[PDB]
């Protein structure tokens, strides 16, 4: 779709770490999503989940990080 819930990615296929959830709402926020936290744990460990990022934005997906 146009929108999806998801770690958002940086170069190449690989999460942004955090320590505070308030980096990662900034960071989401900063990307056209509507919000965003800290997870750390989940399906790729610690790293930044969005709420609602528009689609030209990377997000995690299945394979190595590089």
């Amino acid at each position: 779709n146009s929108v999806r819930d998801a770690y958002i990615a940086q170069p190449h296929n690989c999460v942004y770490e955090c320590a505070r959830n308030e980096y990662c709402n900034d960071l989401c926020t900063k990307n056209g999503a509507k919000s965003g936290y800290c997870q750390w744990v989940g399906k790729y460990g610690n790293g930044c989940w969005c709420i609602e990022l528009p689609d030209n934005v990377p997000i995690r997906v299945p394979g190595k990080c590089h």
